[PDB]
C-alpha cells in the first residue's frame, strides 16, 4: 500500500513536498571590528573569517546589505583588558563606534551588538571575577551599563551572551529606564560549556580561558535545564532566545521550537565552521554542500535566525 | 515588559522573524484540455484563465517549467458524453494525447491527472447515475480504469476528486496491478460542497447539475468528519491529501498538517479566484496583493501545494 | 466496512449530523455614524454598506433588534482631524452623542465602540505620529481617554482594534479608574497587516493611508505570534479575543479556539464581503450562498462572534 | 527567586543532577573486512579507520570486546563486483567468512551486518539499476538472500542501509521462514541523502555513483517524513530503527525516542569523524574533547546505540 | 512479526538497549552526628549505620569522596532537647561544627544539611508544638534561622524535609538576605506519612513520637496532591525536588519527572533499607542483588539522585 | 495564598479529599496446591504462608469467599517433573483436581490459574530447554495445552506468567478453539526478572534454576519496552495485563492505567512479602501498618486487582 519513494522519484515531486527551505533572510552575519583604520585581518583558525576596522566594517555591510543579508552581530576588540572590564560601557569604544558608523551607512541594517565581558576582560570569562568565582549580579550590572551604551550608540538589538542568571531582565529593565523598551534583545538562553569555541577566542584575541566557563554555561548533557533557562529568559523579557552551539545541539533547538512560541536564534559556532573548512582542504568533503546542508537541518530542527559565518556565502549562493 | 512590536519595528527584523514563505515550489497549475488544434478561449468567469488544445498546451507548459512551476493538473474535456462514461478511460482521449505529449516535451513537469467522471457524463456529475442516485462502487470501478489509463500515457500522479467511498483504496490497488507502483496518488480527502465552485463548471462545459452533490461531497458545517476522512484515505495509500476548497477552510488544513505527518495539499478553487478578479476590476482591491496574500495564508496554515489559476502570475512574482 | 456517505445519504441524517449551525447570535452589525440629521450614504467599495447619522443609526438599530441582532459596532466620523486625535476623548463628538442616543431607544442592545486613532487623524495610522513614528505607550493614553469617554457615554463594549502593545491593560486599568469595571472589552487581539482592508478606507473617509502598518499590525504569514499576541491580552484582561481579518485567517481562529477558552470574535472585512459583492455583480457566484456559506466557515473554525456587513442580510435569511 | 547556576558551582553538584551520560554499552564498532590474509590498511579520508583482512579483524574484535565494546557493524567488500550484486548471498563471500571466523573467535560478540547492493555493484547503489532506476522491489529479493546468508553464518543481527521500500517486512519474512525469527532486525529507518558520507566512500572502494540517492534516500529538510518512515518500519517488524548521519540529525533522534518507544539507533558518519580529524590535526580544536562531547549530545538527544568509528577511543577512555 | 525476546537473545543486545543505568553520581549518603570525639556508634534497627562523631565524620567522608560519592547529608544529633528547639540555630552546634569540620578536610564534597526540628524538640514532630497543634508559620521562622546558620557554617546545600507550608520561599528569602543566594535548596516536596521510618527513629534517638505527623505529611493514598505540592515548591524557588519515601512510591517519582523538568531526588528510607537486612539475614533474599536493584528502579522512575544509606556499599560495587 | 495543610487539619477533611482507597474486591488470593490428603505446610521464606492439598485447599477457599475475597490463583506443584513438562496439561494432574473441587465446593469464587512450566519441568524454567536455550513457539505450544485443560476443568481465568512471545495470542486461540471464548485471559505483560523472588522458588520446590531467566523475563532498567510488552498483549486479546514485580515497580503500573483503558493488575511477589515479615520480626517495623500501607500504594499507583500473600489478613482487617 504505502511506497515512501513516489514522493522521491523526481526532483519535482521531491521540490513539490519538501518540508523546508533556507533564506538570506535565515542568516545573521557576525563581525569582528578592531581599533586602528583602513585593515582587514584573515583569522588562523578561521579561513574565510576576519578582523575589520570601523572603516572595513562598514565596507562589508554594504556589500552583505547588497547580498540579501538583514542584520549583523558586532563584537568589540577593544585595545585594552581591564578586570573590572569597564570599557564595555565607553561611549567611545570601538564597538559603540562602530555601532554609530555602520547605522549611518547601511541604516537599514539590523545591527545586533554583543553582550559580554570575555573580549574588555584578562582572565577569558564573560563576567567580573574576584577570588576565582565569576560573580553574578555584579557582572550584569555592568551588563546593564553596556547595554545601555549599545543603544545610545543606535544599536537595534542587544544578544548577551554571558549565560549569567537573571540578565535578560535586569537588561531590559535598563533599556526600558533609558528610553531604549524599543531595542529588543536576543538572549543566548541555552549556551553551553563546549569545546567547539576554540577558533573563536583566538579571533578576537581574547585573554587566556583560565579555567573552565563551566559554572555558568550549560552542561552538554542537559536537555531539561534548557527548557528551565529558556522560560526563565521568556518570562523576563527576551524577544528571541537562542541555542549556541547548534549543529549537535539540534535537539535542544526543536525542543524550544515546540514548546515556546517565540522565535528561535541559533549559533554556527567557530568549531563546526571550522570543522567544515579542515576536512574540505584535504579534499575529504565538499565545503559548499556540507556547509549549506547543515544549514538546512538548522532550519529543520525549527531555528529561525542562524548566526554563521558561512552567512555571506550562503546568501551568493542563494542569489 | 513585553512588546511584541519590537520585532516588528524594522523590515530586518520582520525579515528576520517571520515564520513562513511562499515559494515557487509550492505551486500547481490547472490545465484545461480541449480538442482541436492551435487555438485557446479564455474563460468566461474565470479572466486570465484559458482552455487549451493539446497544442497550444503543451507550449504553456514550456512556459510553466520555464517559470519553475514544477507540477500541473490536467483536465480533461471530452467532445462526447456519455451515461457511462467510457472515454475516461480510452487511450486516444484529449486526455490521454495530452499526458503524451506533455510527457515529451516538458519531461521534468511532474503531471498530475485529474479523475473523475463529471466532464464525461451528461449528469454533470462525478459519479454514475442510476435513479437519482451516483452510484459509489460502480463509479469507482470505472475510476480505476481511467486512472490507469493515465497512468498508461504516462501521468506521474493522479488526483481523485471524486469524493467517492474506498476510490483510493480501489485506484492504488488497480495502479498496481497494472505495474504502477510508482504512480503516486493526490486524493481530494476533504472536498466540501461548496458554493465557491460557480466559475469552474463553465469552464469546462458542466453538464445538468440536477440536484447536488451533497451526497458525497461534504457538509462546510464539519470539521470531525474531514478528520475521518483524511485518515481513511492516508491508511487507503494516499501520498498525498488535498482540502477542497481553500481559503475559507484554513482550519481544516491546518487540522490536517497538525495531526497526519503526510503531504498536504489546497485548492485556490475558482470561486476565490475570479472574486479576486472582480473587485480587483472596480478598484476596490489591489489584485496582485490579495492573490499573493492569500497565497501566504495557505503557506501559514500548512499547505505544501497549491493548485491555483494565480501559478504563472505568482512565480514571476516570486521570480 | 466503513462508509462515510452513509451519513450523508439524506438531508435527514446530513441534518442530525452536522456538527456546527450559524444563528442570528453569532452576528455583530457594524454602523458608520456621521455629523449631520436625517442622511444615509451608499458606500461606494461596499454596496449595501452605509453611513448613517445618529438619527438614521436609531432607525437601523430599531430595525436590526427587532430582526434579532444582539449587538453592533460604532464607528465615529468626525468632521475634523487633527493630529493629537483629542476628538476620540470629546464627550461631544458623534460617536459619544450616537451612544447615548442610541443606548436610548433601543437600550437592549449591546453597544459596541471601536478604539483607535485612524478616523481622527490626518496620517491614516491608527496611533499617534511623531517623526514617522507610530508612537506606542502615548496612543494609548489618548486610547484610555477615549475609552473613558465611551463608558461615560453608555458603551456597553470597547473594542481596541490599534495593535499598539499592551493597550488592553491600560484601557481596563482606567474603565476601573473610572468605575467602569463592568464594560466589557473586545480586543483585536490577532489583527494582521491586510490587503482586505481596502473598501474600508474609502468608508468612513480616514485620510491617506501614508504609509503601511506593518509596524504595529502582524505579519499575515505568522501563527506562532498569534498565540503570543493573544495571551498577552488575556492576562490583560481581554474579556473577549478577536482575529482580523477572517475568511483567509481560520486557522488563526481555530487555533485560538483550542488554546484559551475564552469567547473568539473574528471579522469579515470589507474585501471579503466587497469580494463577493462583486463577483456576484458579474454572474460568477451566488450571492446569498457564498455569503452564508463563508459564515458558516467562521463557526466551523471556531468563531463565537462575527462582525459582518452581512449581518443584517443574514439575519433576515435566519428569521 | 530562580539561580539555574546554583546547580553549576560545584563539580560535586554538576555530577549529581547530569541528566544523561556515556558508556561503553552505548558503542557500536564499524568493521571493514577485504579479502586477503594478514594485512590493514588505514582509510585516506579516515585517519585511525583502517580495513582488515579476516585474520586481522577477528584479532581487532578481541580488542574490542576485551575493552567492553558489546557490538560489530560487518561491512563487507568483494572481490568482484557485478550488477545483480549476486556476491551478497554466497555462502563462501568474504563478509560471510568473517561472520563465521569472529562468532567462533568471539562470541560474546554481537554481530550486526550491513545489508545493501552498495559494495556488490558496479554502480555504487545500494540497489539495483536498470536504466538509470534503482529497483527497489528486485533489489528487496536480493536483499533477503543476503539477510538469510548472513543469518546462516552466524549473524546476530542484520542493519538494512539500502533505504528501499518494504524491505524490512520483506527480510523479515525471509529470515522467519529459514528458522531465524531468533535473528533481529537493525533498520536505517531515516537515511538522509547527506554530503556527510564523502570519506566513507574510498574506506570500500565505492564505484560510479552515477546521479544521487536522491530516490530513495530522504531529503534533509524533512522531519515529518522520517516519522512515517519509521513508524513504517516498526510496523514491519525492525527490533530497533537507527537515523543517519547523526550530529546534524539530533532532532530527528529526539522526535524518534520521543514517539515510538522502541530502541533507537544513530550513526556518527564518516564525513563527521574525518571532519574532527581535520580541525584537530590544524590544532583548532581538541579531537578528544570535541569526540567524546559530540558522543554526548547524540546521548542527549534519545540515542541508545552509537554507530562510531571512534568507538575504540570511547572504550579506553570511558575505561 | 515482532518478537521482544530478541532484544534479550544475549546479555549484549541486553547491555545495548538498556534504558537506565545507575552511576556513583545517583548517590547521596546521610550522616548522623553526635557530640564526643573519636566514637561510632552502630543503630540497631540499622545493621551497618552508624552514628559517627565529628572527628569520625570526616574520616568517613575522606573515604566516601575516594570512592566517588559527591555528597552526604548532616544529621544532627543535640545534647540538650528544648521545646522551642532553639539549638538548631546554635553556631556552636554538633551539626555546624561537622559542617565546618568536613568542609575544611574534604572541601570537593557537596553537603547537604537537614532542616527539621525534630531531633531538637521533646515532643518527636519536625515543627514547634505548641496546645497539640504543629505550629506552621512559626516554626519555618525557625527553620529560616536554622537554614541561614547552615549557610554560616559553610553548607553547601539545605534540605527541609518539614514538611510545613511554604517554607522553601521563606527560607529561600533568608538565605537571599544573608548573602546566601548561591546556598541550593533541596526540599522534601511529596512527603508522606509512612510506617517506613521506624528505624530512623532510635538512629537519632528522637524524643517519642507521640501522635502521627499526618497533619503535615502527605497521606500516603494521595498523587494529584503530590504534584500540588511539588509545583508549589518549585514556584517557591527549590532548586530540586525530593519524594519520600522511595522504593513503594515510585508512581510519584515518575510523575514528578515527566512534569515539571526540575531535578529530583528520592529516599531510601530506613524501612526499605533495614527491610532488605532482615530478610536477607534469614537467607530469604540476596542482600546485593536486592539492594542495586531497587536503586536500578528508582532510576528507572526518573530519580536523578538517591539518598541511600546503601550509598557507601553501591559506589564499592560500582568501583 | 495557598495551603495544603488545609486538607490535612483533622481526619474528617482527610477523609473527605483522600484519593484513594483500598478494598477487598482488589485483592486475589495465591492457592498453592499439592498432591497427598489433608495436610499443610508453611513455607520456610513465607511465614504465614503454606501449601495446601485439595481438601485442605477446598476449606481454604471457604474462608477465603467468606471473608470477601473475589478471586484466586491457582499454583500447582506436579508429583513428578519432566523435561517436556507434559503433566501441565493433564486432565488428572493435581492442579486440574484442585479447579474442579474448587468450582464445586465456591462457586462463586472466580478462579484464575497460573499457566507455566516451572514446577513440572526438572529445569526449573518457564518453558523447554533444548540446549541451554529456553524456546518460545515450542513453550508455547505446550501452555495452549495447559491452558484448556484448565479451562477444561472449570477454570474461570488463566493467568500466563511464562513471558515468552505471543503466548497470549496463541493461548486465546487454543481456548476459543474448544469452546471457551467465555475464559478470560491475565496475561502478567511486564514481568521482569527480579531478586524479589526467592522466597517463592521454595514455596513450590522449583529446580536448577541453571542460569537465569533474563533472555525472556525483562531488564528492570527497563520502561519503555514495559509499553511495547502490554500493547501487544492487548492487541493479542489479554483481557487484563498484570506487572510483576509489585512495590519498587509502581511507575510501570503508572504508566500502564495512563495509556491503555484496560484493567490492570499488580503482583506483592514473595520477596517482598517475606522483606516486612522479617524486619517486622525484629520490631523495627510494624507490620501490620507496612503490609496495608504498601497495599495502598499499590492502588495509589493505578492497580485494580492486587495477588498478595497478604490478602486474607487484609480482608480481615478490612472487614
Ligand atoms: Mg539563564
Ligand atoms: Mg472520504
Ligand atoms: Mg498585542
Ligand atoms: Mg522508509
Ligand atoms: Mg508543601
Ligand atoms: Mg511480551
Amino acid at each position: 500500500v504505502h511506497r515512501p519513494r513516489r514522493l522521491r522519484r523526481t526532483a519535482a515531486l521531491r521540490n513539490l513536498v519538501q518540508e523546508n527551505t533556507l533564506t538570506v533572510n535565515d542568516l545573521v552575519f557576525p563581525l569582528f571590528v578592531m581599533p586602528g583604520t583602513n585593515a582587514v585581518e584573515e583569522v588562523s583558525s578561521m579561513p574565510g573569517s576576519f578582523r575589520f576596522t570601523i572603516d572595513r566594517a562598514v565596507e562589508e555591510c554594504k556589500e552583505l546589505y547588497d547580498l540579501g543579508i538583514q542584520g549583523i552581530d558586532l563584537f568589540g576588540i577593544p585595545e585594552q583588558k581591564t578586570e573590572d572590564g569597564s570599557e564595555a560601557y565607553n561611549d567611545n569604544g570601538i564597538l559603540q563606534q562602530a555601532i554609530r558608523a555602520i547605522k549611518k551607512a547601511v541604516p537599514e541594517l539590523c545591527i545586533m551588538t554583543d553582550v559580554a565581558l570575555d573580549p574588555f576582560t584578562p582572565f577569558g570569562h564573560d563576567g567580573l571575577v574576584k577570588d576565582g568565582i565569576i560573580l553574578n549580579d555584579e557582572t550584569v550590572e555592568v551588563l546593564q551599563k553596556m547595554a545601555v551604551s549599545h543603544a545610545e550608540a543606535g544599536a537595534d538589538f542587544v544578544s548577551p551572551s554571558d549565560m549569567m542568571d537573571g540578565r535578560i531582565g535586569a537588561i531590559r529593565e535598563a533599556l526600558d529606564e533609558t528610553d531604549h523598551s524599543d531595542v529588543g534583545i536576543l538572549s543566548y538562553a541555552a549556551k553551553y560549556a563546549s569545546s567547539f569555541y576554540g577558533p573563536f577566542r583566538d579571533a578576537l584575541h581574547s585573554a587566556p580561558q583560565f579555567g573552565d566557563k563551566s559554572t555558568y554555561q550549560m552542561n552538554p548533557a542537559n536537555t531539561e535545564e534548557a527548557m528551565k533557562e529558556v522560560e526563565l529568559d521568556i518570562v523576563e523579557g527576551a524577544d528571541i532566545v537562542m541555542v549556541k552551539p547548534g549543529l549537535a545541539y539540534l535537539d535542544i533547538v526543536w525542543r524550544t521550537k515546540e514548546r515556546f512560541d517565540v522565535p528561535v536564534a541559533i549559533y554556527h559556532v567557530s568549531g563546526e565552521y571550522a570543522m567544515v573548512k579542515a576536512a574540505a582542504a584535504k579534499g575529504w568533503i565538499d565545503e559548499d554542500r556540507v556547509m549549506m546542508e547543515s544549514l538546512l537541518c538548522m532550519k529543520r530542527a525549527g531555528a529561525d535566525i542562524i548566526f554563521t559565518y558561512y552567512a555571506k556565502e550562503a546568501a551568493k549562493k542563494l542569489r
